[PDB]
């Protein structure tokens, strides 16, 4: 490459993993989306929070990649598991479902910070900071906050506090 | 002092010592703010509440320092000792927490309002009622009303109760 | 908790301690200010500074404590120990003492820093680098300049100097 | 009287005779505006800051009289004294007279509300906390910083300091 300078083969791979791996939440996200829309379910705020998360997880892919050939590195695809559910349970079920994907996606960040910081990569652990760290902490304590409060409404009547969990908090 | 007049020695004491109070107030309405403000707890419209009290408080501590130096006495500060609690508990307690604030507040400024006409200080007296008197008063009442309403939700379904008092009435 | 992601023990614990010395700055500004605005001192731009100061800190406090939140640890708050000092002197007196104040803060944020590289934890690495360590650089850089200048016009002739300083340089 | 309640001869006087306080330090102040507009004193501020302070007193006056009607009481207008200097030195000089001047003012305020107090006069009492007590605090605060602060600069070097103040203190 012309370009490439201080970018180790152990980053540029392990970018192209997370790359995968933030594919395979936007694919999880979709699922959970379309999930909260089947009449049977039926709750628009919880299909619109998964829909616009299935959004955001594309558009860290695609600022990955953008990364990827900025540095010299070559993006490298690899097929793209399902989701670990085809049904999704109830608003509780889904946003532990998230919280638990989330989680997996910090630590793989974290990890891959570790490993920048291990190959001396100032301007990976700088991106790394500037665009995915922060956003994951607040996403992370946003999912939490309504996790508190999904918890809150369903221990007092299920079905009633689903339902204003997602009129009440929900966009 | 060239400007100090029918300014006595207890008044400017007691105004040091209700500077105290103000931001003692402040002090416990920031960690009020912050407790609802954890993942654990999440009621943003609670939090929004307490914070801007602690603003409040502060603000009336800064209005008493601008008015002590007004009239040629001199601010001394003291040590503020922390909050009450560290965890403020539901709803409920925590606005029977800040109503006990409030009140002792108010008695504070009562207890300033006597000592200031007991030595013919009307500029103080006026200040007072202007400024703080009123405040407290209507402060109270609405503290009060949240209160009855907190209660009356509770008795029903706690969790619920929570969740619908901070969306349909917390800004 | 529910979110918490490795934070460690003593990054939360050094984060609460860091909050009491940011309100100690907070209170110490306060005073600072109030002293300048007696009528036997009168500089109101020097006061204007201070006062923006006690404002800036609290803020700074503020943000401390939500991150506390969004990373899962739990805010403690101690008692606050009043300002070292009732009576400030001249405006060289208390420009001296903000800057001690100033690197004493910049030094705690420093040793946050190194903890957290310690315990490699990056969030709150690049947390302390985008928020405070590039302020306290500017804000001690402004506060230098302004003594430098201070000094040169109190070693002309004290009063006079004093008054131009707060007249031509203070907001 | 058709509308007189409440209103005591005692406080009729008195009220009368502030009036003619009011309009003898109208007349003072009139006289130490036109002193700084001679051309061997020139200090335009100076002039400007008295000739402010006349049109403010002869306010008090025009108050004082309407509320003396408003009560039912007659105003008896008496001869007023030319000021007590005809020439009134320096800048400092000027301001040490005026604050005398005004505590003069404000004791006649206070001795007033204390003999509204002792009649039962509550109107009487909120005209003048309203109108006249915080007034007078806020214009005397004022006047001791400006002693202060030019107290500071002719300590200096008197002519320039003088010159600076009226500059870049007064309007």
């Amino acid at each position: 490459s012309q370009i490439r300078q201080n970018y180790s083969t152990e980053v540029e791979a392990a970018v192209n993993r997370l790359v995968n791996l933030y594919l395979r939440a936007s694919y999880t996200y979709l699922s959970l989306g379309f999930y909260f829309d089947r009449d049977d379910v039926a709750l628009e705020g919880v299909c619109h929070f998964f829909r616009q998360l299935a959004q955001q997880k594309m558009q860290g892919a695609e600022r990955l990649l953008k990364m990827q050939n900025q540095r010299g590195g070559r993006a490298l695809f690899q097929d793209l598991q399902k989701p670990s559910q085809d049904e999704w349970g109830t608003t509780p079920d889904a946003m532990k479902a998230a919280i638990v994907l989330e989680k997996s996606l910090n630590q793989a960040l974290l990890d891959l910070h570790a490993l920048g910081s291990a190959q001396a990569d100032p301007h990976l652990c700088d991106f790394l900071e500037s665009h995915f760290l922060d956003e994951e902490v607040k996403l992370i304590k946003k999912m939490g906050d309504h996790l508190t409060n999904i918890q809150r409404l369903v221990g007092s009547q299920a079905g009633l506090g689903e339902y204003l969990f997602e009129r009440l908090t929900l966009k």
